[PDB]
């Protein structure tokens, strides 16, 4: 079926439209993130932003691995494994690089352990775990497609804000760290309208969590 | 905790002792496998042996990935990902190389789909899935240690038998593809209670493999 799907010009057209719908979604093109690109923060504002990011990011590599039990498709497993291998395959791992960045901007492990993140942050982290491990493979692939498309944009915006704050490229290294492979894997799963409905449900449930997350963070840091 | 375990001299001795207990287990050092190393098989014997192996091997990469939800240790996740990346990370995948070997010895997909494997073969495949996804992290790590230690020995014995049958290295390519594991597992074999779960995972895995080769030996015969 994948060998038929990759040959269907309509499937390429559909997934290209979903790329644009994701990138233009308010959860990705968020006012707070665009504001942060040009608005420096004071120490307490910056401490709040990246402490919430820590609880957003925590244990996400383990959540996507829970998708593998729901499929027997090796192209799907390859995409999952490739993403996790990028995060933990070598040293330093991504989470180790993130904790180092936090320490270099005055947010140490001791403060993070005592930090109580927003409920929308807990709902985002738990919501991602639910989408990858407790939903249909088509729905989970929609969330994965949204995650993969968004992540690069989001980190570029935070990289912009940190550069505007005055940090050098070395400090911002964590935020300055396959399209055909991702298209090849997903194509057979967006053929029928029922599969696309599950696919889009996962895309917009994922992005809805991110949007409500950035809404809560925006109020916490303010302006 | 990991640097205390890796610095503990007893943990190195314990896991090295487990290595020997695994390789000397009858599920690994099995009479049928050693017999096959020097005994060629007729077409029906060979078809039965590797058809059971196919249902043994099927979907194992997906099973070990189900271990990752049971831990938040990135060294365990790295070991899981590293193993799966070897099987499906690149093309051709291991299963694709295996299906090609089967076809090259007269076992096509068409026959495999209609093949009903032995019950010990179903129990071995399902048992591995259960051990990696439905057991404690210490127990699943025992199964993972047994699998990683045994697999290299097992494929070498099968490679020997296929070479004895007369197949060349090109055809046997799939069977000729065979500190990080110690670092990952060391914190999980510190106490005797943790070792009890670890050893339970080691010997439950090997018990499944032994009973599998027992059934294959009876199926293949003389
Ligand atoms: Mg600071
Ligand atoms: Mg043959
Ligand atoms: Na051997």
């Amino acid at each position: 079926r994948r060998r038929i799907a990759v040959a269907d010009p309509e499937i390429k057209e559909y997934l290209d439209g979903m790329l644009a719908r994701i990138a233009s979604h308010r959860g990705v093109e968020h006012p707070f993130l665009n504001a942060y690109r040009t608005t420096a923060l004071d120490p307490e504002q910056e401490r709040h932003l990246f402490s919430e990011c820590y609880y957003f990011f925590r244990y996400l590599p383990f959540y996507i691995t829970g998708m593998a039990v729901k499929t027997r498709d090796e192209m799907i497993l390859r995409e999952i494994i490739l993403n996790v291998a990028d995060e933990v395959g070598s040293d330093p791992t991504h989470s180790t690089l993130f904790a180092d960045f936090l320490a270099r901007i005055g947010i140490d492990k001791e403060h993070l352990d005592g930090y109580q993140p927003l409920e929308v942050t807990r709902q985002l982290n738990d919501g991602i775990r639910h989408l990858y491990t407790e939903t249909s493979i088509n729905k989970a692939l929609g969330a994965l497609y949204a995650d993969e498309t968004m992540s690069s944009i989001m980190v570029s915006k935070i990289n912009d804000g940190l550069r505007n704050q005055g940090y050098d490229d070395d400090l911002r290294h964590f935020w300055q760290l396959h399209s055909n492979s991702v298209f090849n894997a997903i194509a057979p799963y967006v053929g029928s309208k029922a599969a696309r409905a599950e696919f889009e449900e996962g895309v917009f449930e994922f992005l809805g969590l991110v949007e409500r997350y950035w809404d809560g963070v925006r109020e916490l840091v303010g302006i």
